[PDB]
DNA sequence: TCATTAAGCAGTCCGCG
DNA sequence: GCGGACTGCTTAT
């Protein structure tokens, strides 16, 4: 096989890499590698090293890569710039791995952990560390098996061991329910002391050294911890055999009010998993506890213990192991699913990066670049110091709020990184700048054309036409993957409508689900096979077409979010490409292209309906439209229409075959204008929308910008069984909504859209009888809590306290004194209820961690002073009024003269 | 929350005769 | 009460 990498780091003068050989075995080396940097140098000597804008560079070699440190720190000095890879261990990769990197995963140590740690003084400490690590539970991705360092003695009490036949029994067994599949492939150690439990762990790591280590929380939890409980028992040295090159390093993390520290193992790739769910899922969350995440993901049910965590070891050990067993399959089942690992190390063998730098795309796009321009012997600019400026965005039209009845929507193809292809857009291909008119002038082809020569945006930039822009090329070869991820996305999410549908007529017999890909359109015999099948084979199928949209959506999104960030990175000081000229030109070409766009569909369908100024595109946002179809329905009109899918299929049909064409046409004639490359924007329909066809469902609204609601019968070619309701920024989508709130506000727009006012009225009134039965933490509203501190005065609300963060302070008076009660981590989730007055927590709100139940001693006085008044206002009336004063609706029957009899 | 602009709403503080 | 200046937080893109 081809060799890969698996880390690589810089250790002084040495690399240090840890790799897979042409034979499949994992090796380590240390190489002294000399590096290169590069200077400018005279026109009239003879070179193949030339910088991106063509000027000739003379290679410097270095003794080592201290030196070249060092020659980077004198050149400043000069003031000369020093040109080049400054990371060393990215030049390294280049050099060592000088082809596209064919990497096999089943020779990666992937390593997944969690640790157990009993505390009878509050939250354990990882710098301190002071307490016994009484579990280790240690899943090996090479061995398949589950490594369990139990640890029976201890000042916190002496326990059994741990029982594999109680784990395995069902919980009405009085067992723990550890997943069959996995009882096999648990390797159960017992240890009468710490001492030997950490001393073990050591050599196990030696000989099983992970190479990705991940788990829960491991990077701000359970890596300090461990560290720092070996280095308190047996000093620092022992502690460092954690990483393969004996260094550590305790780094710093600095964000915006205060800094954490983390513990840096050289040789090692930690990538978190609440931190790859964080960057890649597209999710907010309320809470990121394991058990919030794996019952979200999974539909698994919560871990159910009595008593606090900190008496559950001593009260019920075996309970205690089989829960830290389950907590590192339950992160291996996340990764089953959402595939983030998979995403890392694609994304990390392509730009030639340490692993970990997934995390950063100003780092991957770095080494991207860096190694195409190696490719043609051209040398990378130093970076640069800037001073952070902001810069303008996006166009999103002002919507008229309303109820809007047919809606069809069209939108560009991945729009920023089209710009940047289309217009040219890189470092090294700006010509020139252009006097620039109003935006206004460019939208309505009134300006004068900016160039006859060079690609142009309407910001004052001009490109050259000869040749594409490193990152044009490279930006596209991203694209290009993403666009066939994508594919298989659709493919799995239509023939997941396939399926639907077939389970509304399932087959009373015993069969299989069938053995198919996915990832493509099931043919006619697959169909055939499909409606003969039972249910139980129909919904397997469906939870495994489900299953690939999920890890086709992982594939495309995460692809999608790389490229758009190139973008941003452009936009980004410490980005060695930073440029605001590029940054606005793309955004800047963005916003005409949208308004140029409203305009040529306006004056297209003015046309077909034969009148003028009649506004058709009523809102916009970025890069899609959103056309209303009210007249295109009404000129077939709706009694001609079988069905709803009848007049589906028949604006599909007009939105394809006369509104993209025309949509096309006007581009086509904006890129001459604009002089561009090459013709990219590409903007096809999107998603069409309507009320079921005979019903008083309104079929959708806005209330304002990024606020709206669409009843959707077809998006990007899905044909959905039931129609789905697209809802963008209302509440119904937030995570600070309560999720009892969240649903009622969803079915009220349900009603809205598909069954109309009197449905609505039907529901609301019922909402607002029953609500008060609802469980506390469902009607919780959620709130990150950041800046404690600043607003703490004595253990009251300071000047301009926020809301969630005197519920805090209300939640600490509460506890006072406790230190086993759950305290608020600063940065982290808060539910907050509101308390009516007179209540003996003397304010008006209070806060407690999420996704947790609020500790007893306070939970009934909680129960108790509850503000359901305040919070049924607050949360569901006032969003609810907005969405119906905007749609022209009354959620409340106003008084009749029918009321008369 | 170490890690690539637009614009909405909740809430504080305070003006608005 | 609302709405502007402002902080805080959270979405859409
Ligand atoms: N996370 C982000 N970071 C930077 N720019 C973004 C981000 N999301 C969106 N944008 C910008 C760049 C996008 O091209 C543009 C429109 O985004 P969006 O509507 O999500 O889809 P898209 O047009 O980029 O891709 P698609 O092909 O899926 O439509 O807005
Ligand atoms: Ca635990
Ligand atoms: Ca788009
Ligand atoms: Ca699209
Ligand atoms: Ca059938
Ligand atoms: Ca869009
Ligand atoms: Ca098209
Ligand atoms: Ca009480």
């Amino acid at each position: 096989m081809k060799e890969f990498y698996l880390t690589v780091e810089q250790i002084g003068d040495s690399i240090f890499e840890r790799y897979i050989d042409s034979n499949g075995r994992e090796r380590t080396r240390e190489v002294e590698y000399k590096p290169s940097l590069f200077a400018h140098c005279p026109e009239s000597q003879a070179t193949k090293y030339f910088d991106i804008y063509g000027k000739p560079c003379t290679r410097k070699l270095f003794a080592n890569m201290r030196d070249a440190s060092q020659w980077i720190k004198r050149m400043e000095d000069i003031g000369l710039e020093a040109l080049g890879m400054d990371d060393f261990k990215l030049a390294y990769l280049s050099d060592t791995y000088n082809y596209e990197i064919k990497y096999d995963h089943t020779k990666i140590r992937v390593a997944n952990f969690d640790i157990e740690v009993t505390s009878p003084d509050g939250f354990p400490e990882p710098s301190q560390a002071k307490h016994p690590i009484d579990a280790i539970t240690h899943y090996d991705s090479i061995d398949d098996r589950f490594y369990v360092f139990d640890l029976l003695n201890s000042p916190y009490g002496n326990v059994e061991e741990w029982s594999i036949e109680i784990a395995a029994k069902l919980q009405e067994q009085g067992g723990d329910e550890v997943p069959s599949e996995i009882i096999d492939k648990i390797i159960y150690m017992p240890f009468d002391n710490e001492k030997e439990l950490l001393m073990e762990y050591l050599n196990f790591w030696q000989q099983k050294t992970p190479v990705i280590l991940t788990g829960w929380n491991v990077e701000s939890f359970a890596i300090p911890y461990v560290y720092n409980r070996i280095k308190n028992i047996f000093g620092e040295s022992t502690a460092k055999r954690l990483s393969p090159h004996r260094k550590t390093r305790v780094k710093v993390i600095e964000n915006m009010y205060g800094s954490r520290e983390i513990i840096t193992l050289f040789g090692i790739s930690v990538l978190d998993y609440i931190d790859l769910y964080k960057k890649f899922s597209f999710t907010n969350q309320p809470s990121y506890s394991l058990d919030y995440i794996s019952e979200f993901e999974l539909n698994v049910g919560k871990l159910k213990y009595d008593g606090p965590i900190s008496k559950l070891r001593e009260s019920n050990h075996q309970r205690y192991i089989s829960y830290n067993i389950i907590a590192v399959y339950r992160v291996l089942q996340i990764d089953a699913k959402r595939q983030f690992i998979n995403l890392s190390l694609d994304m990390g063998y392509y730009a030639k990066i340490q692993i970990q730098s997934v995390f950063s795309p100003i780092k991957t796009w770095d080494a991207i670049i860096f190694n195409s321009l190696k490719e043609q012997n051209k040398v990378i600019p130093q970076g640069r110091s800037h001073p952070v400026q902001p810069y303008p965005g996006a166009f999103v039209k002002e919507p008229i709020p309303n109820r809007y009845k047919y809606v069809m929507s069209f939108d560009l193809t991945s729009l920023y990184p089209s710009i940047i292809r289309q217009v040219n857009i890189s470092p090294e291909t700006i010509a020139g700048t252009f006097k620039v008119a109003p935006l206004h002038d460019y939208i309505n082809a009134v300006a004068e054309r900016p160039s006859d020569v060079y690609s142009c945006s309407p910001n004052g930039m001009m490109y050259y036409k000869d040749r594409d822009g490193v990152v044009p090329t490279e930006i596209t070869k991203v694209f290009n993957q993403r666009k066939e991820h994508k594919g298989y996305m659709l493919a799995a999410q239509r023939n997941g409508e396939i399926i639907k549908e077939a389970l509304h007529n399932p087959n009373l017999s015993v069969d299989e689900p069938l053995d198919v890909d996915y990832r493509f359109d099931f043919s006619d015999e697959i169909k055939e096979k499909i409606k003969k099948l039972s249910a139980k084979s129909l919904n397997e199928m469906l939870f495994r077409a489900q299953r690939t949209e999920v890890a086709g959506m992982t594939a495309q999104i995460n692809r999608k979010l790389l490229i758009n960030s190139l973008y941003g990175a452009l936009g980004n000081v410490w980005f060695r490409y930073y440029d605001l000229r590029n940054a606005t030109a793309i955004t800047t070409f963005g916003q005409m292209a949208l308004q140029w766009i409203e305009r040529k569909v306006n004056e297209y369908l003015n046309e077909v309906c034969g009148t003028e100024g009649e506004a058709f595109v009523l809102y916009g946002d970025t890069d899609s439209i959103y056309v209303s179809a009210d007249k295109i329905i009404d000129k077939v009109g709706e009694s001609k229409f079988r069905d709803t899918n009848h007049w589906v299929d028949f604006l599909d049909k007009f939105a394809r075959e006369r509104m993209e064409p025309a949509i096309d046409r006007g581009f086509r004639e904006m890129c001459e204008y604009m002089n561009n490359k090459q013709h990219l924007m590409f903007m096809d329909r999107e998603a069409i929308a309507g009320p079921p066809l005979g019903s008083k469902g309104i079929g959708g609204f806005w209330t304002g910008k990024k606020r709206y609601a669409l009843n959707v019968w077809d998006m990007e070619g899905t044909r959905y069984a039931e129609p789905k309701l697209k809802i963008m920024g209302l509440e119904t989508q937030k995570s600070s909504t309560p999720k009892a709130v969240q649903k009622a506000l969803k079915e009220c727009i349900r009603r809205m859209l598909q069954e109309g006012e009197e449905s609505l009225q039907e529901y609301f009134k019922e909402f607002e009888k029953e609500f008060r039965q609802l469980n506390y933490i469902s009607i919780a509203s959620v709130s990150s809590a950041n800046n404690i501190a600043k607003y703490d005065v004595g253990g009251f609300p300071g000047p301009k306290c926020p809301f969630h963060i005197r519920g805090i302070l209300t939640y600490n008076r509460a506890i006072k004194g406790n230190i086993d009660a759950p305290q608020v981590v600063e940065g982290e989730k808060v539910y907050v209820l509101p308390l009516r007055e007179g209540n003996p927590f003397g304010d008006k709100c209070i806060a407690w961690p999420s996704g947790t139940e609020i500790t007893d001693l306070i939970k009934d006085d909680v129960l108790h002073w509850m503000d359901y008044t305040v919070l049924l206002e607050k949360t569901f009336i006032k969003p609810l009024e907005g969405f119906t004063s905007a749609a022209k609706l009354d959620y409340e029957k106003k008084a009749s003269l029918f009321d008369m009899f």
